[PDB]
């Protein structure tokens, strides 16, 4: 079956919101925390949006990239931008 | 969406970017996105491509640098888009 970059790009989007939202909500959801973790380390970013990134900085900061400041969050790319990047080939970095 | 079949997807849509990018025509998209994987990643090829991972890496598509273990051991992608889904970093 053939891939549409679009089409994946959006699952992909919709897999790390789903685990953000269970990483954030609730502790103990150790295996949401460690793919919301994975996918920030990766990709260096720590919430969906601009919002939920400063958010997640301030609330659950275990949760973003380490050495990472709050202030930052507010002009760093947000994850599904940096889930866009990888697909179309912009680079993370 | 589900863990299996997402990890699955990207896989296949990598792959794809791979045998493409092998082809130096118009496919200047293809190899950016090879090379970003590559990078994100940290990652060459897949050991399920032997002939494409041994053309791109000649077409300079896993530059070298940091970590000199992992120029010369270089990592599997299918297994590093496994590692992303599945939380293991
Ligand atoms: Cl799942
Ligand atoms: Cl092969
Ligand atoms: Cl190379």
């Amino acid at each position: 079956g053939f891939v549409n970059k679009d089409q994946i790009a959006k699952d992909v989007k919709q897999f790390y919101d789903q685990a953000l939202q269970q990483a954030v909500v609730d502790d103990d959801a150790n295996n949401a925390k460690a793919v919301v973790k994975t996918f920030h380390e990766t990709l260096d970013c720590c919430g969906s949006s601009t919002l939920t990134a400063l958010t997640t900085s301030v609330l659950k900061n275990n949760l973003c990239p380490s050495g990472s400041n709050i202030i930052s969050n507010l002009f760093k790319e947000d994850c599904h931008q940096k889930i866009d990047d990888l697909f179309s080939g912009k680079g993370t970095k």
